[PDB]
């Protein structure tokens, strides 16, 4: 045989059968991700989406970044994502406070967003699960909400590029130097498009160094991901399903949304503490 990408497809009721799934993806590399059906009920997802559409959102609209100047290959985002922020994190910590309050209000404890996701991550690892805190106790955000309208996409990228950004300076003191995972849950799905695609092409600073400009390297990534060479797997999770996968290691993208229903997702990242005795999750 020739090595392939491997993913599980399970129901949320079965997570306790995989008590070392996170270690198996990050450390052992025995598989690459999983889709977990029905982490949240469909009626909870619909309620949250309606809050955002109608504006009774607990203040969430006050931290919507429309990104209007950055082209069609970016989403709009509720909350500041830590990627790209200044290393002091002052703006990020303020938006993170607002995000946690607004999210808890919208979910009405039925079930609570943080409580439910932490339960999943604990069942797949056996470890305690925490949202990190800054050097003076400021909370990170557990998640951000990505909003993709008709004609918009999420350009191909890879998670371990975060380790090369000034915004990661403080988190680097808390995390093990292994792969970060990606997680997300759809609140609303589109008529067509909006598919997550994971490629076998990996993060590779050594290959990037063969190019005088990063924009030349990314032109070659775009060539490679459309060839018969790289493998690819595609998912279109329903509302309330979680996708959990090694986005730190593998290039991935979200295809252009088609139709009049927006794609809305809530999600972030997770990684090991330096002693591999705790899981941290954030966006
Ligand atoms: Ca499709
Ligand atoms: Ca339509
Ligand atoms: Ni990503
Ligand atoms: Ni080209």
């Amino acid at each position: 045989t020739k090595p392939a990408l491997h993913f599980l497809d399970i129901n949320a009721t079965e997570v306790k059968k995989y008590p070392t799934a996170i270690q198996d993806i990050i450390i052992n590399r025995s598989f690459d991700g999983m889709i977990i059906r029905g982490v949240f009920p469909r009626d909870t997802m619909e309620q949250v989406a309606r809050c955002l559409e109608e504006g009774n959102d607990g203040g969430m609209k006050s931290i919507l970044n429309k990104n209007e100047e950055f082209g069609t290959k970016v989403a709009q985002i509720y909350g500041h994502a830590i990627v790209g922020q200044s290393p002091d994190l002052k703006d990020y910590f303020a938006s993170s406070a607002i995000f946690r309050q607004a999210c808890r209000t919208m979910f009405q404890g039925s079930p609570d967003f943080e409580e439910q996701v932490e339960s999943i991550f604990h069942s797949l690892s056996g470890l305690p699960v925490e949202i990190p805190t800054g050097p003076e106790g400021q909370t990170y955000t557990p998640a951000t909400i990505r909003l993709l309208l008709e004609g918009r996409e999420i350009a191909v990228h890879v998670g371990n590029d975060f380790l090369l950004m000034p915004a990661a300076n403080h988190l680097k003191t808390l995390l093990d130097l292994s792969d970060q995972l990606s997680y997300f849950i759809p609140l609303t799905v589109p008529e067509a498009g909006g598919e997550l695609v994971v490629y076998s092409l990996e993060w590779n600073p050594q290959e990037a160094s063969k190019y005088a400009q990063m924009q030349e390297y990314m032109d070659d990534v775009e060539f490679k991901i459309k060839s018969n060479q790289s493998q690819s797997v595609a998912y279109a999770p329903g509302p309330g399903d979680m996708l959990l996968f090694n986005g730190g290691r593998y290039y991935h993208r979200v295809s252009e949304v088609i139709g009049n229903s927006p794609r809305r997702t809530i999600g972030g990242f997770l990684a090991f503490s330096k002693q591999r005795d705790k899981i941290y999750y954030w966006s």
